[PDB]
């Protein structure tokens, strides 16, 4: 139930997002994801919760429902704090809020470095910094040689950059994993058997589509009609499919919720399996449509989305 990453830490597959999730309502949301059973919960700075998240943690671990080296906490450094000399600052940041001493897995957030300052999105669309993903890489290596996060990683980096992080002289830390978009309309076929074959794990983000995106006549995953049949005929819900579907592609999955029933239901996906049919066919579905595009930094020289995978 737990991936080995190339550190040599166990990542558990199933974990609960926080993005969306009101600061009101993810503190007990973790809390009931931590009683149900899920030991892996994804954050970030930019989801600005992740001190109600951390409240959740502290209780949990004060209550002795779990040790700490049982959690799995995830979180990112976000595009504002590419520069060498902001990267620690960003991390300790999450540390106290979390409140925690150690985070088990670091990403960089998107490879797109923007002006450092207030704004998350600096504005003029988008100005960005004249940093490059190797320097903020070097300064990610560094976070684990002073012992704040047990290992490092990107996110929705493309094969050529994760190419240019392992093409790097003196590169000392390897990338553990490579968080991208993946669900039934965005199969991701060719850069996850890339990084699969590079010792990365993958873990899929918007699993369920992400139907409660900001953003808002689009696709409706939950709803797709082929999908809910290969739901009933299992007597599952079709996000239990959905989840189940790249768990048995090898890849760790990320669920959010904020609903306790919902939660619990998301982590039911371990006593069922989809069969090879099922798992071709929920391939088929792919339309290489994404929820995630970074339509603001469609000019940056970093933009990821400009090359196939
Ligand atoms: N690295 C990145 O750039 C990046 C980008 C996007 C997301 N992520 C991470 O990936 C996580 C998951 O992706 P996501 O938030 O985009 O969305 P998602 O998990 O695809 O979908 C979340 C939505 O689905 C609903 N949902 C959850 N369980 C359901 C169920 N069993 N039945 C019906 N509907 C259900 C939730 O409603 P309720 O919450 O109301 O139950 C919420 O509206 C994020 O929270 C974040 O941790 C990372
Ligand atoms: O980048 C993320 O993780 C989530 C995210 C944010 Cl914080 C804002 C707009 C779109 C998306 Cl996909």
């Amino acid at each position: 139930s737990r991936l080995l990453l190339n550190n040599g830490a166990k990542m558990p597959i199933l974990g609960l997002g926080t993005w969306k999730s009101p600061p009101g309502q993810v503190t007990e949301a973790v809390k009931v994801a931590i009683d149900v059973g899920y030991r892996h919960i994804d954050c970030a700075h930019v989801y600005q919760n992740e001190n109600e998240v951390g409240v959740a943690i502290q209780e949990k671990l004060r209550e002795q429902v779990v040790k700490r080296e049982e959690l799995f906490i995830v979180s990112k450094l976000w595009c504002t704090y590419h520069e060498k000399g902001l990267v620690k600052g960003a991390c300790q940041k999450t540390l106290s809020d979390l409140k925690l001493d150690y985070l088990d897995l670091y990403l960089i957030h998107w490879p797109t470095g923007f002006k450092p300052g207030k704004e998350f999105f600096p504005l003029d669309n988008v100005v960005p910094s004249d940093t490059n993903i190797l320097d903020t890489w070097a300064a990610m290596e560094e976070l684990v040689d002073e012992g704040l996060v047990k290992a490092i990683g990107i996110s929705n980096f493309n094969h050529l950059q994760v190419e240019m992080i392992l093409n790097k002289p003196g590169l000392k830390y390897k990338p553990a994993v490579n968080q991208i978009e993946c669900h039934p309309y965005l199969t991701q076929e060719k850069l996850i058997q890339y990084c699969q074959s590079k010792g990365i794990v993958v873990t899929a983000y918007s699993p369920l589509g992400s139907p409660d995106r900001p953003y808002a006549e689009d696709p409706s995953l939950l709803e797709d009609p082929r999908i809910k049949a290969i739901a009933a005929k299992h007597n599952k819900t079709t996000a239990q499919v959905l989840i189940r579907f790249p768990m048995q592609r090898n890849l760790v999955v990320i669920p959010k919720s904020v609903t306790p029933e919902r939660i619990a239901e998301n982590f039911k996906v371990f006593d069922f399996e989809l069969s090879s049919q099922d798992m071709t066919t929920l391939l088929s579905y792919n339309r290489n449509w994404r929820v995630a595009a970074l339509l603001s930094c469609t000019s940056h020289k970093d933009y990821p989305f400009h090359e196939e995978f």
